[PDB]
């Protein structure tokens, strides 16, 4: 039973979430539209970028954190 804020596919959005949690920090514009290739070849329904952007606000200004967790590392 998927979670009623679930609309789509969850292994598009779990990917999705993945990158933005990446020390890379991709651009939401431009990294939507890779995200469209990768729905392409798995077929993925993505749910409109609004939508997106907004679910990624209920993880809290802590998840930034999440994102800038990078650790340090060269000695």
């Amino acid at each position: 039973m998927n979670v009623h804020k679930s609309e789509f596919d969850e292994d598009a959005w779990q990917f999705l979430i993945a990158d933005y949690l990446r020390p890379e920090k991709p651009a939401f514009r431009k990294c939507y539209e890779r995200l469209e290739l990768a729905a392409r070849e798995h077929g993925w329904s993505i749910p409109s970028r609004a939508t997106a952007f907004r679910r990624i606000q209920q993880l809290d200004e802590a998840m930034v954190v999440a994102c800038r967790e990078g650790e340090h590392a060269l000695m």
